[PDB]
């Protein structure tokens, strides 16, 4: 696992390289599902590499990755050691610039997540998590705050690439719900992985979204509950990660109150 | 004019070191208008240690500060040469080690900002611009983006420190017209400094926003409009200071798409 791991830091790095290089450059920016949701050709290039690399040295290994589900792949996950790759997080971000793309990995082995890597590198800042053995931030260990006080909370979430307007409706909703708590203010950096990494610093006290993927979120929450904070469903459940819906938090007591607060959004799993 | 500026950077860069050597320790935090409108200790003392260095070179002139004006001091503007500091713009941010946290200095004369110095200091990003002559963060020349169609766009904007239900209602029903348009996406990092610093940049087309003051886009404003941007005021009308509310985007194109769709809050 430290062999699996070790090397998808230094894979990790590489992608990134690819990834940065390209914010430099000419763009060619496509659509997925809709006018807003976006790809660029280095999405699928990258995705691409940290695939067929890993494949090679554990061709015994399945890959959940966006852009391949996007091509007809499928997101069931087992209990093989499965990679779960967003090759490029904040694809929009990416596309204008704005200066926070994360590449994320995460291992799964038996549907439990053992380590994760992401990567932003506009920052230059690499996240890892090994499970028991911490979460660092470019070798640095990190920490979430001691915030129990909902009313002192600084949160961050996203509005999501959809623009179905009972959904747009439900997601302010539930914002102004929890901004006339009130809390401190809400942050939206443009990615989950580093939304969820900057919970993870303690920089932010708790993230939440409805709408996200496994891969959005496979590598930041190893992150983020080794660095001893908690993930949780939107219900109060604990985390699913087919949900498409995670609380990410410094502590219980901060998840358990954003789930009270805020309505349930519906939107269909990754597992159907 | 270029002596006062190369000291305002000076002073900034030194400013945002306290700023972001005091960042790291505990706080403690006082409230101000709201029990979300803050202010800890170093607001205050960089504030101090900034109006003092600078009326310690340059007695003739008038300040405007956040904090000063906060503790009985007043926000009237003249066309002595007024600089207009804020300490700490974002302290929510700093109070909460979010790292976007920025030491802001606007030189206007003639009512007329001349130049202006914007340090983020976690970043090390030192932003400045000068009226004529360009737009530079660290060194590296700025220019706004080239986008001309609001469906393409990004947006940052800030949900504001008002709890007031109306007024925040207003807010969100903004946001939700423009994201509807829709809009490529909307963004916050915490500081209306940055935010225009990042449209500066490119990295953003347009950043809108009302509740701002003085201290607040009295940098960063020459910035966006040095680095080919527009400032204006939400009512697709002109900026001025005093405003109470701004758009900084890319073109002028974009600003007005923005101002069609918004309804101005009182
Ligand atoms: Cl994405
Ligand atoms: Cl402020
Ligand atoms: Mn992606
Ligand atoms: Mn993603
Ligand atoms: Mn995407
Ligand atoms: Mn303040
Ligand atoms: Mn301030
Ligand atoms: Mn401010």
């Amino acid at each position: 696992w430290q062999e699996c791991m070790d090397y998808a830091v230094t894979l990790a790095r590489q992608a990134g390289e690819v990834v940065c290089e390209a914010i430099k450059n000419e763009m060619n920016v496509m659509l997925k599902s809709s006018p807003v949701d976006l790809v660029t050709a280095t999405d699928q290039k990258v995705e691409k590499m940290l695939i067929s690399s890993i494949k090679e040295k554990y061709p015994s290994h399945s890959f959940i990755g966006e852009e391949s589900v996007a091509a007809g792949e499928k997101s069931i996950l087992t209990d093989n050691p499965t990679w779960i790759i967003d090759p490029i997080d904040g694809t929009t971000n990416f596309v204008h610039r704005f200066p926070f793309v994360a590449v994320s990995i995460g291992f799964a082995v038996n549907k439990k997540i053992e380590f994760g890597v992401v990567y932003s590198c506009v920052e230059g800042k690499m996240y890892t998590a090994r499970k028991g053995k911490g979460a660092f931030c470019n070798g640095q260990k990190l920490q979430v705050s001691q915030q129990e006080d909902i009313t002192k909370s600084l949160l961050v979430t996203e509005l999501g690439s959809s623009r179905t307007p009972e959904t747009v409706r439900m997601v302010l909703s539930n914002m102004e719900k929890l901004f006339c708590i009130p809390v401190h203010g809400i942050r939206s950096v443009g990615t989950a992985a580093v939304n969820m990494c900057l919970v993870a610093t303690g920089g932010a006290d708790a993230y939440y979204e409805m709408g996200i993927h496994c891969w959005d979120v496979a590598g930041a929450g190893i992150i983020v509950t080794e660095a001893g904070g908690v993930l949780m469903d939107v219900t109060g459940g604990p985390f699913d990660l087919m949900s498409r819906r995670v609380i990410a938090a410094n502590n219980r007591i901060l998840a358990e109150r954003i789930a009270k607060e805020i309505q349930v959004i519906p939107l269909q799993r990754d597992d159907e």
